[PDB]
């Protein structure tokens, strides 16, 4: 197996996105997330195995492949850039939130550093885009983007849920611009639904979006992504919401996620037959996250095994991008497990006794609804 065919993407640029209040306590999407992962990668000796990349900033045009021109100018530029903008744009920017902590924000959760946040978000997006292009051209086999802020909640003209630009959706669009007719699968295992991603590709049959998320009948952030949302127009059938219902008791964990993969993720993905796979790889379904931030128990090995299964797709062209997840030990274990798998380490499903347990009933039920709905569109889902 070829050396240096797995890319890692990281840069200290992305650390500077911090509220001016200097308190990681009230801001869970903090710089420590990526830095703790980065060093773990070095320590366990994986970094040296990978083509390491710095990333770069997304251009305003790359941004506009997903987001509106006004969103891009709001979050993609600074006062007062050396940017050549016409006075009409400059004036629009003159026409236009205080946080409890005294920092500036877009909303309560979503903080804005007036010096650094625009650079860090553009850098997250450009880095996933670049790590991906390498895989698409096939100079690399797969890879992992250690990026923040996250992306999957940002829609055409909305920043929310810690996110400003949808780095994954942007990479997806860029890829497709450069290889005509290519088919892209986005798998989003962050515990939250990637509303911006679903919306971006909702009427687009060239992209298959599969989200697994805690849903609980419309009652978990962001409240979107019910099982019956299958896509529209041309793209009807190409949006798959594995919407987990029923809450926190019983325990949602490895047997459920493994079962989701066996029954839904993998068979639909093989039927679709993607040219490349992007992963919105949040780790907030990991053990370590309290009720309001997750409440699930997926383990690092399971994230590892899920990565390994997706490598059987697309000739192996797999790109992960960090989304959510804030327990440092939990996200470091998960990331390690994922990077090992990317390199071609194999997880032994027999090694775990807890993986002999049947999925819980809320899980089986949730999957029944996915199968019921998607039978109309997918052969593997039929009868
Ligand atoms: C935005 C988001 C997750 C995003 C994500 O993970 N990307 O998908 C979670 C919000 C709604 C939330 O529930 C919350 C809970 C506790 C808290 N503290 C008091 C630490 C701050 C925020
Ligand atoms: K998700
Ligand atoms: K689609
Ligand atoms: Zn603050
Ligand atoms: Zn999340």
């Amino acid at each position: 197996t070829l050396p240096f065919t797995t890319g890692l993407i990281y840069d200290s640029v992305m650390l500077k996105h911090q509220c001016s209040c200097g308190d990681n306590s009230r801001h869970p999407e903090h710089a420590g997330r990526i830095q703790s992962i980065w060093s773990r990668l070095q320590e366990r000796g994986l970094r040296s195995q990978c083509e390491c990349l710095r990333g770069r900033k997304a251009s305003l045009e790359e941004l506009q492949s997903v987001h509106s021109e006004r969103h891009v100018l709001l979050y993609g530029t600074n006062p007062l850039s050396r940017l050549k903008l016409d006075n009409g744009k400059l004036a629009g920017l003159l026409a236009q939130v205080m946080l409890p902590c005294g920092g500036v924000g877009v909303d309560t959760d979503t903080i804005w550093n007036e010096l650094h946040s625009s650079n860090a978000a553009r850098w997250a997006a450009g880095s996933v885009t670049d790590l991906a292009f390498k895989v698409a051209s096939r100079e690399l086999k797969n890879g992992f983007a250690v990026v923040r802020p996250p992306g999957h909640h940002a829609d055409h003209s909305t920043a929310m849920g810690f996110c400003f630009f949808n780095s994954v959706a942007i990479a997806c669009r860029q890829l497709q611009q450069q290889s005509k007719a290519s088919k892209i699968l986005i798998v989003d295992w962050d515990v939250h639904h990637g509303n911006g991603t679903q919306q971006t590709f909702y009427q687009d049959p060239s992209v298959l979006y599969i989200s697994l998320h805690r849903h609980d009948d419309g009652n978990f952030f962001p409240g979107s992504g019910a099982v019956d949302e299958v896509g529209a127009g041309s793209g009807e059938g190409f949006n798959v919401n594995v919407a987990w219902a029923g809450g926190l008791d019983p325990p949602m964990g490895d047997p459920e996620y493994l079962a989701a993969f066996r029954i839904v993720v993998m068979p639909i993905a093989r039927e679709f037959s993607p040219d490349l796979v992007l992963v919105s790889a949040g780790f907030d379904a990991a053990e370590g996250h309290p009720a309001p931030l997750g409440g699930y128990h997926v383990s690092a090995k399971c994230f590892g095994y899920m990565t390994q299964q997706l490598m059987n797709l697309a000739g192996g062209a797999v790109v992960l991008a960090l989304e959510g997840g804030h327990d440092l030990t939990a996200i470091c274990d998960a990331s390690e497990a994922c990077v090992a798998a990317l390199l071609g380490n194999r997880v032994d499903p027999l090694s775990e006794e807890g993986w002999k347990q049947k999925p819980n009933l809320n899980a089986i039920r949730s999957l029944e609804a996915v199968i019921r709905v998607h039978s109309k569109y997918w052969g593997c889902m039929q009868r």
